[PDB]
């Protein structure tokens, strides 16, 4: 206990040191709690809870201390390099909101998990998960690397994550922040304060966001993108922003998976950060993902999804959220990695993107030009409106397909990404998940048959030609895809009706791009993006 007083927490009688799977499941299914913390077995053997309020990120809360480890490195919301949700936290701040979360947790019943973030022993975190929620520290159980015991009996934290989801903070008006709230991060003491939401996510993205941090500092590749692995040892990696698909397409029978959502990459190739992954759930069919399905069971953990009385789920029942969700160990799935989530250098870089707008084509092998714009540019879209029964598609440029955990500026994400793609000799793609004319999302089948043709190189044999405006290289037709839908003008009335979407899209492409051109090199990629 006096480790955890280290901490600043106090009085903990009833400490759960490394809780087992077992353990879990009897804490979250005790009849005796209440509110939140509760769990409920599902007719598939997985627990599901409600994440409460929070049912995703709250990146508005975000915030990093801006102190003499910190000012001259990260990317910060405030410093007029591009917009993003790296506040600046005063240091005095910080203390007011690690009392409020070491107050909350002293004296209560503390799960802590001792974990890893990295699958290298040379560039992993050893994090220390504290809370007072068994599904939280599920949670962490799951999605983060599972030591073993001769790693526990040495186990060295240097990070320190506090959830202190129950508590809020009432001086945030005074001390300017955003709301009650706060997820807050300190490179200085390495730690993570949690307040007011109790959502899982703030803990993963959070990790995520300082291996951001430290690893391209390092000359480390940091990327939100899954990865696996075919027979050959000929390895992909799938960027792309929440929803497009990194986990639903690299959870893949013919491939073996690295990971999901998190990966770094070194001299000697790419590597999970985690231990677990974390699908979406809405509308998921048993058909479509089965060996996500499949992985819902014991030990994983469903989040805010619909359970009827008599335990079955409602997996199409978005009512508490679009963003339901359920981690598993990765173990849950047949075909990974093993035992440790890495593999060699990516000779396949697939982005992908949701088009919304229903003007980018299915697949298109990008020019180095053409792969460095779309990076930065990181577009994704939805269809903002449907509730109100309207269409019209919200665009997202988010860079890097994951601007949100950032801790650098893209460029340094952009060139150590380069640097790698270029000494493996890798190719890169523009995969569209997302809607063509037909104002229905592009068939999962469809989309699996094209990362087929992607990796087993007969998209890059295949005849091709350019799509206008984009200049995007498209093919003629690819074994088991539908021809149809290669060139996205042949799902409108006519090319020219397509052409009205594309050139709003590619408006808002430039529009977007411009922040960039104030370097050389940036200025030079304005010729491979769309061109009016
Ligand atoms: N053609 C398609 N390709 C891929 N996914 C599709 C397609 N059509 C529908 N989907 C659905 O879109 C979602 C893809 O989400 P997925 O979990 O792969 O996102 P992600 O990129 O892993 O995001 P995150 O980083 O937030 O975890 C799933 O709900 C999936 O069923
Ligand atoms: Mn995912
Ligand atoms: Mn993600």
């Amino acid at each position: 206990p006096q480790e955890l007083e280290a901490y600043g927490i106090s009085d903990v009688h009833d400490i759960v040191y490394n809780p087992s799977y077992d353990l879990l499941y009897q804490e979250e299914l005790d009849p005796s709690l209440t509110g939140y913390e509760r769990g409920v077995l599902t007719n598939l053997g997985a627990v599901a809870v409600d994440t409460g309020i929070f049912t995703g990120r709250s990146p508005k809360d975000k915030y990093i201390v801006r102190d003499d480890t910190t000012r001259d490195t990260f990317w910060w919301a405030d410093k007029g390099k591009g917009k993003n949700d790296n506040k600046p936290l005063s240091p005095e701040t910080w203390q007011h909101l690690k009392g409020l979360v070491t107050r909350q947790l002293s004296g209560k019943r503390l799960f802590v998990v001792d974990a890893f973030c990295g699958a290298n022993p040379d560039t992993r975190l050893s994090v220390r998960f504290i809370t007072e929620v068994a599904w939280q520290a599920h949670f962490v159980k799951n999605m983060f690397i599972r030591p073993s015991d001769e790693e526990l009996a040495g186990f060295k934290p240097d990070f320190i994550v506090m959830n202190g989801a129950k508590c809020t903070n009432p001086q945030w008006k005074e001390q300017g922040l955003n709301s009650e709230n706060f997820v807050a991060f300190n490179l200085t003491e390495r730690m993570q304060l949690i307040g007011g939401t109790w959502y899982g996510g703030e803990m993963k993205k959070g990790m995520f966001s300082m291996m951001n941090y430290l690893l391209p500092l390092k000359g480390i590749a940091s990327m939100h993108c899954s990865a696996n692995v075919g027979e050959k040892g000929d390895v992909a990696v799938f960027f792309g922003l929440a929803g497009t698909g990194k986990t639903t397409l690299s959870t893949d029978p013919k491939r073996r998976l690295i990971g999901d959502d998190e990966h770094g990459w070194d001299d000697d190739g790419v590597f999970n950060f985690e231990g677990g992954c974390y699908a979406k759930t809405i509308k998921l069919s048993k058909e479509a993902e089965p060996e996500i399905y499949n992985a819902i069971r014991r030990d994983a953990l469903l989040e805010n999804v619909t359970v009827r009385e008599d335990g079955t789920i409602d997996f199409d029942d978005g009512s508490k959220t679009e963003n339901t969700r359920v981690s598993y160990p990765i173990y849950h799935i047949d075909n990974i990695v093993k035992p440790v989530s890495k593999a060699g250098h990516a000779t396949k870089v697939i982005f992908l993107t949701a088009d919304a707008f229903g003007v980018l084509p299915p697949v298109s092998r990008l020019t180095a030009d053409q792969t460095q714009y779309h990076f930065l540019s990181g577009f994704t879209a939805k269809l903002a409106g449907t509730e109100r029964g309207i269409t019209e598609p919200t665009p997202t440029f988010s860079a890097c397909f994951g601007a949100a955990f950032l801790s650098l500026h893209p460029t340094q994400y952009a060139e150590v990404l380069v640097k790698r793609m270029q000494a493996a000799g890798a190719q890169a793609y523009l995969v569209n998940t997302g809607w063509n004319g037909t104002g229905k999302r592009i068939s999962i089948k469809d989309t699996r048959a094209i990362i087929d043709a992607i990796l087993n190189g007969s998209l890059d044999n295949a005849e091709t030609f350019t799509l206008p405006m984009f200049n995007l290289a498209i093919p003629t037709e690819l074994p088991g895809v539908d021809t149809k839908i290669l060139d996205p003008r042949n799902t409108y009335a006519s090319p020219e009706q397509w052409q009205e979407k594309a050139e709003t899209l590619a408006k808002l492409f430039i529009d977007n791009f411009d922040k960039y051109t104030d370097t050389p090199a940036g200025a030079a990629l304005v010729a491979a993006g769309p061109k009016l």
